[PDB]
């Protein structure tokens, strides 16, 4: 039947209760004015972080499907019910960033230019490969790896840090209130996504504590590309300093960096070896 | 980007606006009392139609995924955004029937007994085979067949007729107000599902009017099992006449039957050869 007490059924219920926001309701009119008011140099200072996210959301909307397939095939009905909310969330995320991009005029703008090699390695290689694998290989190893790259690294490390960074910068400056409303909603959805990942990894580790070592290993395997992208954005911003100056933000890249590091280690700690 | 004018983006927007209902909010307390008040013979008279639906909703929640995969792989982003709402709708449908079944006490009850051979041929063979095919064969032929069996026959013919039948019987009788609230919501969701099917078949026919003949052919191929199930339910009810008598319903199986026939032909007519 439905196991009403199943953790993923409970997460499904919360998703319905907490998932009513609609990107079509966000007022982006002030964002349009803010963006127009920026200098050409101030404009470029913002784009790298938006590039990472818009492309990232698109990647994950296509790439969660194989997990829903694999779990369906295993008969995990409550997981599948929850995953329908996960996939619809990601749809709204793609929608929200595309609306912002249109409202402020950079819809055309090929933002690919802000994706370095480490980024592409995560979003264009490790992520799609690990998810697609599940179509032919739904072994515990395969499922742990998919949840690690997608939920623990892409969402749980990069996206979390991305949200924090957005707040740290533009919330201070009083800029882009529509986008920040969007990001708050995104960040609320993402908490459920991460919880799914934790639950999935933990139940597999609960069967064989040796999958714990596999989890840690896959996390450390990805870390170089995580930090390598983070260094490239850090670096990139330190050149284009004009938005920080104009808006009186000592943009502390060294504390962001450690927020990333903090997120990575925190995700490890949410998986228990025993 | 997102093509804001795309028909499936517009259907996605409507789904969000019109898709807020939550099965967890439905009051089933009166349904519990109604069901308990029924005689043992009256109880059995209702179950066949509920059997068809609960199993049917479960089938379609698992079975829409390959279509979302195939269209994603073709780069039809707006279709995929809409399909996230379609899949979440089906989740709530499975949820709604399981809640009703629990509330009135038939959760255990193996309702498989009311699935005859024609039913199994649709839901356990033709439907999963046609959807799963899309994982390895996303040809126009394959996509038309998937949309025909799923959207035009299962939803557009059987489910539509099932809703009508539910209303005709229990709405008259003043019974099962919770279930009927649920069914109204379901039926509103299903209109978008059918519209997706029409759009999908029509855009493929628009490229080669010879796919029109393929559409009609696949519809007629399934008709025998549609009517054969409908005859078995018709037949089945005519024996167990006690609920009709008790509640003063001349249950007109001959008009239902023609409602089914009417639905089938109506679906053909929504696809234009030209
Ligand atoms: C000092 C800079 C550190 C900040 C790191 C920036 C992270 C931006 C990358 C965006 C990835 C978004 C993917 C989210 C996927 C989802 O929504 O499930
Ligand atoms: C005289 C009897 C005719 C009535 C026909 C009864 C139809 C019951 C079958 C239920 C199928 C439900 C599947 C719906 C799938 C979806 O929700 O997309
Ligand atoms: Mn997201
Ligand atoms: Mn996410
Ligand atoms: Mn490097
Ligand atoms: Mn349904
Ligand atoms: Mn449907
Ligand atoms: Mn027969």
């Amino acid at each position: 039947t439905i196991d009403w007490e199943h953790p993923m059924f409970k997460l499904y219920e919360k998703a319905k209760r907490n998932g009513k926001w609609n990107p079509a309701d966000i007022d982006f009119s002030q964002d349009q004015k803010d963006f127009a008011s920026l200098t050409s140099e101030e404009k470029i200072s913002a784009l790298p972080l938006v590039a990472g996210f818009s492309a990232g959301e698109e990647a994950v909307t296509l790439d969660i499907l194989p997990m829903a397939h694999a779990l369906a095939r295993q008969g995990r009905l409550e997981d599948v019910l929850f995953l329908t909310t996960f996939m619809h969330d990601e749809a709204k995320h793609v929608e929200m960033f595309s609306r912002w991009q249109q409202a402020v005029g950079i819809g055309q703008m090929d933002l690919s230019v802000f994706h370095n090699d480490h980024y592409k390695r995560i979003f264009y290689e490790a992520l799609p490969e690990a998810m697609n694998r599940l179509y032919a290989d739904d072994s515990p190893e395969a499922v742990i790896r998919a949840a690690t790259v997608y939920n623990m690294i892409v969402e749980g490390t990069l996206a979390e840090s991305g949200y924090y960074t957005f707040r740290q910068i533009y919330k201070k400056a009083g800029l882009f209130p529509g986008l920040l409303q969007g990001i708050d909603y995104l960040n609320m959805d993402e908490g459920r996504h991460i919880q799914f990942g934790i639950y999935t990894i933990q139940r597999i580790v609960n069967e064989d504590e040796r999958y714990y070592e596999l989890f840690i290993r896959y996390m450390d395997e990805l870390w170089p590309h995580v930090i390598g992208y983070v260094d490239y954005l850090t670096e990139l911003g330190k050149r284009q300093q004009q938005l920080a100056r104009t808006y009186a933000l000592e943009i502390d890249y060294d504390l962001l960096r450690h927020y990333v590091i903090k997120q990575f280690n925190l995700r490890k700690k949410q998986i228990s070896r025993t």
